[PDB]
């Protein structure tokens, strides 16, 4: 499983002193775990991103699809009352039509109040002369 | 180059010129292969989270105008509640006003009666007057 045979040869590694073959092979091989660390971590890194993005992706396709249903509700509520403000403002009319009438009647009501009063006190002025007349009357018989 | 960063400077010099450039070549390769991985790697990061933070601002632009738009229908529907209020109440006030009509003609019917009863009665007090009056002139 070493690296330094796999670059030199049988007679030139063993020309190497035990020390040098050592540092050789222990910076060739953090060399060899390096890149496999960096691979490693490159995918851990890529699936992270993806498995985010997905889900991220979720959240905007729900945000689009109840933007949809709010503007058609906002659309739908502002025809109401586009109805019911026209059926108001005639409610309204009619109503104002009705408050002319009560005053009208109200009007009429004491005016003839008024002129029953005037009816009462010209009977009692009759009345009064009524009796004295009656009374002037029995002088005489 | 790399040979310096393993082997120290009198143990390095000790191996012959083809050893050398056989270890040298193979150590750049490795080293090349790695800075390889790590630029890889930067730009991958590098474009993963632009494209993460273009999303972002389409998920925020979209959040805000779904707030807009809950709001507007919220006030909608407080305009509308209010409004079906007023006609309710207006109905129960124009039915009332109906009403109080209906019995005010029958009131003012009742009152013209009293009125030719009264009439009637201040007649006949004219009547009896004029009557007594020529009594009184027979009499004196």
């Amino acid at each position: 499983a070493a690296v330094l045979q796999q670059v030199l040869e049988r007679t030139e590694l063993n020309k190497l002193p035990k020390s040098v073959q050592n540092k050789l092979e222990k910076f060739l091989a953090d060399q060899q775990s390096e890149i496999d660390g960096l691979k490693g971590r490159h995918e851990k890194f890529k699936v992270e991103s993806e498995q985010q993005y997905m889900e991220i992706e979720k959240r905007l396709s729900h945000s689009q699809e109840r933007l949809v249903n709010e503007t058609r509700e906002c659309q739908s509520l502002r025809l109401e009352l586009e109805k019911l403000n026209n059926q108001l403002k005639a409610l309204t009319e009619k109503n104002k039509e009705l408050e002319i009438a009560q005053d009208r009647n109200i009007a009429i009501q004491s005016q003839m109040t008024r002129t029953k009063e005037e009816l009462e006190a010209e009977k009692r002025d009759l009345i009064r002369t009524n009796e004295r007349l009656s009374q002037e009357l029995e002088y005489l018989t």
